[PDB]
């Protein structure tokens, strides 16, 4: 019987083994047909691409079935909105998550290619600044691994975080053209572009509020598959790209409309009020929500008709998690769509809105919070400002009702901030429109409830939660440290990879001679490997037997790279003072990027190199001390240096680091930690036991006691001879002969306006470091303590974090069951 | 025995049938894995892409073997440099050339998809303005079909010729974002980017001339396969894309450097002296020649070492054909590279240069010739200007030597033109640095030798050749008119497809009743099909029995769309005058684009629509006359309307149309021609016999006689009552009631400053048209005359043209032998 076109298309089947032989054929097919190459001209980069496309097929197949599965079941969809997604490399992570690594390694070997070499070819997908963006990345990995119907929505920056170059000891930013050789993992959807409006004005009419005479910029989505660990679950990361909606000049000008998604703002924990950044936030928000609603409506499998027009179930089928306030406009935008476009009444739309959105705070520092001036919002998004004002009036009335007669409270909790410039407090907006607000570490969430968000916590205590951060154990252990992962597996099996708390079992081997020996060996191995990669991809020197003292993270005054520098110089002087005394050999590495406009951070980077130039060439010091500034710190570099570290520097001022995640990676990889009772350090110390940590410095309480009286760095200066010695060297030009005054700003800040009180923790920091070097003299005890750390790092897996987000906020249950293949 | 990496990589084999079943699998694989789609969301566009990628594989496989074959044999490589490549659609052309059409049609049918529908989805690769760009396209097709190791080098404009919209009867240009949904046929080579220098200055040193302090813009090549007809020969079309070599603003500014390859200048037969256009010409030239030399050097198969460092054989291994003067900078650039970079002495470099380059002229019109002012070249390319000056001195000395004492001759032949503005005559540059200069049609090449290039012809007669244009019979017959191709094949077989002269055999059927009937039927069929496509994709009306009077080509005063308009109105008035007289029903279609800045051409487009608004709604006229302006004329539209035409309008002023190619397409497809003895019309008339053509108007000689005395349109006006009637309607506002003066410029030009003498050919044009309508009254005789045209169109195949270029200029012999598969 003649089949109709419908019956025939049923052959359009997802079909077509993870065989070494089959991998070979495909690699061969992609190299020629996809790359339009052959062995006569194929470069290592070409072979890397051939492999990427080969693995990609297996990724794509799973992806399609996963996405088809979500339409079949209609599960509550989780949308993680973020302006950053610090993904890193994808090849190895994909192979390990799909269990293709061994088969692929063999296939390439049989073709005369080295898979490790091909992997090094790949560039980082550095669409992030630091912790916040990397957290989003770990989160996607964990959500897929926990079988959640999760999505990541953000911007596809043509230029991510700048590639940092060092010349003359100074940071030199260079455009990160990460898309130069193309991105094989993404898939453009030029067919699903959506309109985003800007400017214009609002006309209030008898058939609704009309936002007219707007400027339109289109949003084109690019899809990237995100694989869960061996469960065949592949979710989606959706990033938006801006597109245009005297003839020649007009055509050349089209390109200008696309500058919205051109580059990532290089600010970390710092609010820069640029309209372009505001356009980026709205851009991602408007496109994302249109897409979310569109997917919600077309729920029937096999059918693309908008069958689900009723929003009653919207909050039970959708969850929008705001990564910081950057995507906070999602609140008034969702309201705009529902009220203005769907004709829903305000109250009912507000209920849906609040039940859909949840807000995550990542800092308590004033300069990092978003406070957009109203004149800007008014010109760029008049309708949203009108909506923001209404939300505030409704919200303020509730505040008035709960605290009658509290005049100053109305001022404090208002979404509208008066002052030199009238602004809208985005954190206040997020709290008002979210059914949940969470800190990112226990001490941080508590601080929020007691300080900046105290008034809000009193009005709606139920909203406030804590969701201690975490990192994914696939990338931050299995990928970056296979040697350690292997040594661990030999003892407890491979279950820990997807259930990190399993690591506690290692406690039973804290006295095992072989284990102790094998753990130390992996570290040594990693130390050598890094020393190698270091002196082969750059200029470097090593005595891989020296203690690797590492502090990698974005350069910030609050993170205190300067406190570390004071120690370095102090040690230098101490070695010179008593040349006939034994000093534990140490290699102090400091790496991280500074925002271009952050003058002080740049000066700090320059201090590190200036110090190195002196120390690294002092014969009296020999190789008892080496100071290095690790150039261009990024995800792929983190993956190499962290497994090679002995000491993890997590020294931010108590109360400033909301959580930190590098501290977690360090612990998971065999390094001991020296740090303050700040952010997640507190819980790490608690898990491992304080005797197995090098805790030092002021606690949050002490910092406050000092703040109420007034901090006076001079008081410590006048009583610590060693410190004065260090400061005078900086001030007199010892570390800058050519430019005696080079470090004047740094000294003047430390002495007269140090918001992070470096001098207050100096003495205790130096003493703590001595304690560190002492334990290092006892290799057996140093490693047993390491074991005690690794075995208690389970709580810091991002799966645990996500599990709580899913259960305590999203209302979805984690799953470990796998889809077929 | 353990195979080394070298022996292992031998498996990196080109491998992996044109089976309906195999096509199905692949289509299925691409739809899912390549497109990341499935039947649940797949759109017709998605299916078109699935098919494109499927065919592409078979294209790519052949391509690799073809390119590998050229390195194995080291044949003389032919480089066709052009600023335009009017390619059109690729899907059908690829399938027919690879004999995959039937198998693909069946495969799609079995999946419930219509292949014709999928093909309509594809967009034109309109990187051209008109004839010149389309010629380059036909040429690539013919070179591959004649097994020449040929290449096409140009710019990959992000925006080709604007998509023309008509609103209010006016042309409205819209950006041609042809890359919106991606281009599956191209392959980016981000790894082979080359540096292009601009500005800076020259330092003359003891180790050569150094061009320093330049601005650099990179050139990234995109490769597109070009298939020959059933010979498994797939050549390459290489187009260049520009790439970049207050932090945020700096990053946003990177994009500005890429504006060089942003848009195609919409000028046809018109020189606009913009620096950007000059940058485009140098851009394509510098990148192309670096690539040419690089390929020349690495000649050994399997080896990429530059083994061939000696240039002695360069002219026997390379040929650069300049399509017009646009790429003329190739002459001084090649000299720069050889002399400045390769350290070759001038004379020896000049010999190589002249033996490598050949120049093709496409117009004698003064405003179309490139004359770049020296201040511009001096600022943008100082070194090239220095080289241009040297070439001129050397050249002028030779002129002095050949014509001693000829003072004015030195002035005329100089590459440097004095005047209001000092410029460099690029045509003069091309002639001086080329071993061959060719016209593009017999009458044109003769005109060159007698007028603008007369002095040069006297100095070096040997250089001047003629290469009468042609069109490819695959696309312009097999693709666009399968019905006619089929009717023809039934009689003489399929050999004509690659040997057009085979069509002469059709003469034996000029009296065959069935043939006569079948030829007329195909036309009728095409007429209906076009009427359909017309009223379904736009608004249209038809009486497919009316004579289809068509004039499609770029709007120009020299092409005389206005003469056609005068006839249209004359006929309108005639029908109204004698309502009780029989008038052969006619549908006059006029289509074509006007450069944005060409005011007169735009007014002409507006006249066509203005006339239509009146004629098409006059009840007294009924459907005895319909005037239509065919919107957005382009390659894919040409492919639809030309097969449906009865009368081909080729009415340019004698001596102005260098050749024309549309005239050829029309003849090949069954339309009779009404035109002047101009360009290729002359040879067409000669081939078919003048009795089978509707020749009219002034011949070249007459135009000159009138020029020497002075043209006075008033003289014809005062003696032709019917003409005055038409002009007064235009002048008084009959065709523009709302705006009586709308056509004032057109009238004033026709009456007082008509460089193309429309009035001089009016009377004879009208009479000739009457003769046309008369023959149309006799369907049998009209078709027998058609047959006499089609059967003598063989000479106009581009294979014949290319064959002569290959043998008379390039020194390579055409081949019809096929490579294996
Ligand atoms: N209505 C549907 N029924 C079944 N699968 C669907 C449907 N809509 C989309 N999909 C699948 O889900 C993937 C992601 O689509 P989207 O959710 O629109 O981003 C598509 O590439 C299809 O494979
Ligand atoms: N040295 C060579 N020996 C054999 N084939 C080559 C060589 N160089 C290039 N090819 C082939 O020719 C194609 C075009 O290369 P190219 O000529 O550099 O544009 C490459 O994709 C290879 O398939
Ligand atoms: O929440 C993820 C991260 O966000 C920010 O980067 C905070 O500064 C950091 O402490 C936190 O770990
Ligand atoms: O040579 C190709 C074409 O070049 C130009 O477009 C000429 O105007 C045209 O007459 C010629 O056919
Ligand atoms: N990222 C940043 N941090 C601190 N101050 C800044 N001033 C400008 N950019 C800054
Ligand atoms: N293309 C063109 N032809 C004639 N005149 C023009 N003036 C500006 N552009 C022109």
């Amino acid at each position: 019987r003649p089949l109709s076109d419908q019956e025939k298309r049923k052959q359009i089947s997802v079909r077509g083994v993870e065989n070494v032989t089959e991998l070979k054929k495909n690699f061969n097919r992609h190299l020629h047909f996809t790359l339009v190459k052959d062995r006569n001209v194929a470069t290592p980069r070409d072979y890397y691409f051939a492999l990427a496309h080969t693995v990609r097929d297996h990724l794509v197949g799973r992806w399609i079935r996963t996405q088809q599965h979500y339409y079949e079941k209609d599960p509550k969809r989780i949308y993680y909105l973020s302006l950053e997604f610090y993904m890193g490399r994808t090849l190895q992570n994909t192979m390990v998550n799909l269990a293709l690594e061994n088969a692929c390694d063999e296939a390439t070997y049989q073709l005369g290619l080295d898979m490790e070499e091909l992997e090094e070819i790949e560039e980082d997908a550095g669409l992030g600044n630091g912790g916040l963006g990397r957290l989003a990345a770990c989160f996607l990995d964990s959500m897929a691994t926990l079988g959640l119907a999760a999505y990541g929505y953000g911007i596809r920056y043509e230029f991510g975080i700048f590639n940092q170059k060092i010349s003359g000891g100074w940071q030199m930013e260079e455009a990160d053209d990460w898309l130069r050789y193309g991105n094989p993992w993404e898939k453009a959807r030029p067919e699903f572009t959506l309109p985003v409006h800007f400017y214009g004005h609002v006309e209030h009419t008898s058939q609704g509020a009309k936002w007219v005479d707007t400027q339109v910029v289109l949003a084109m989505p690019y899809d990237t598959p995100v694989p869960g660990y061996r469960n065949n679950v592949v979710n989606t990361m959706r990033l938006w790209s801006a597109k245009a909606p005297g003839y020649i000049q007009a055509v050349l000008d089209r390109n200008l409309a696309e500058n919205i998604s051109r580059v990532l703002y290089p600010n970390d924990n710092f609010f820069e009020g640029k309209e372009l950044r505001l356009k980026q936030e709205y851009f991602v928000v408007a496109a994302t929500l249109q897409d979310i609603i569109r997917r919600f409506k077309s729920s029937k499998f096999g059918c693309r008709d908008p069958v689900r027009t009723n929003f009653d179930a919207f909050p039970d089928k959708v969850a929008i998690q705001l990564n910081d306030t950057h995507p906070s406009l999602a609140i008034p935008e969702l309201m705009r769509i529902l009220v203005d476009l769907e004709r829903m009444d305000w109250d009912k739309a507000w209920d849906v809105t609040v039940r859909t959105c949840a807000y995550t705070n990542h800092t308590v520092l004033p300069e990092a919070l978003e406070r957009w001036p109203v004149h800007l919002l008014e010109t760029l998004l008049p309708r949203h400002l009108q909506i923001i004002y209404e939300i505030n009036q409704r919200f303020l009335n509730r505040v008035a009702a709960a605290f009658p007669g509290d005049v100053d409270r109305l001022r404090r909790m208002s979404l509208v901030e008066e002052g030199a410039v009238k602004r809208i407090n985005m954190a206040h907006l997020c709290i008002a429109g979210s059914h949940a607000v969470n800190g990112v570490a226990r001490i941080h969430s508590e601080i929020l409830k007691k300080t900046i968000f105290k008034d809000f916590y009193e009005l709606e205590p139920h909203k406030f939660q804590n969701k201690t951060n975490g990192i994914t154990p696939r990338r931050w252990l299995v990928l970056c440290n296979p040697g350690l992962a292997e040594v661990i597996a030999e003892r407890i099996g491979e279950d820990f990879i997807s259930d990190l708390d399993q690591l506690r079992k290692l406690l039973s081997f804290v006295d095992d001679e072989a284990f102790i020996r094998d753990v130390a060996k992996v570290k040594q191995e990693n130390k050598l490997k890094f020393a190698a990669y270091l002196e082969r991809e750059y200029k470097v020197h090593i005595n891989p037997n020296s203690l690797f003292d590492i502090q990698v993270k974005r350069i910030h005054e609050y993170k205190r790279q300067l406190l570390n520098c004071l120690h370095v110089i102090t040690l230098y002087n101490r070695i010179k003072r008593e040349p006939n005394k034994f000093f534990v050999p140490r290699t102090v590495m400091i790496g991280g990027k500074a925002a271009p406009g952050y003058h002080m951070a740049k000066m700090i980077i320059r201090l590190v190199t200036a110090i190195g130039d002196v120390v690294n060439h002092d014969p009296a010091v020999g190789d008892r001390l080496r100071v290095i500034f690790l150039e261009n710190y990024r995800v792929s570099l983190a993956e190499k240096v962290i497994p090679a570290a002995d000491l993890s520097e997590q020294i931010s001022t108590a109360g400033t680091e909301a959580s930190g995640t590098g501290n977690m990676k360090f612990m998971l990889n065999g390094a001991l930690t020296i740090g303050t009772m700040d952010g997640a350090n507190v819980e790490m110390a608690e898990e491992a036991g304080e005797e197995n940590f090098f805790i030092f410095g002021m606690r949050v309480e002490d910092v406050d006691k000092l703040d109420q009286r007034g901090y006076n760095a001079q008081e410590y200066y006048d009583r610590i001879p060693e410190l004065r010695q260090v400061i005078e060297q900086l001030s007199s030009g010892f570390f800058s002969p050519k430019q005696p005054d080079l470090f004047k700003d740094i000294v003047n800040m430390l002495m007269h306006h140090d918001r992070f009180k470096v001098f207050a923790d100096y003495e205790d920091y130096i003493k703590c470091q001595e304690k560190v070097s002492a334990l290092y003299k006892n290799p057996r005890e140093w490693t047993r303590m390491v074991i005690r750390n690794i075995a208690t790092s389970g709580k810091f897996s991002s799966d645990r974090t996500i599990a709580q987000y899913a259960r305590e906020i999203w209302g979805v249950e984690p799953s470990r069951q796998r889809l077929p293949a």
